[PDB]
């Protein structure tokens, strides 16, 4: 099977989100605060 066992690879979809693009479209994914306690 694929490496998600769910649907298809990652988070429902790729090409969506934050991975296939990460050279600043990670950056603007990762908006604002309240996303780790890292922060």
């Amino acid at each position: 099977c694929p490496e998600e066992i769910r649907d298809q690879l990652l988070d429902f979809h790729e090409d969506l989100m934050t991975h296939c693009g990460i050279e600043l479209d990670e950056d603007g994914s990762l908006d604002g605060s309240n996303d780790l306690t890292i922060r």
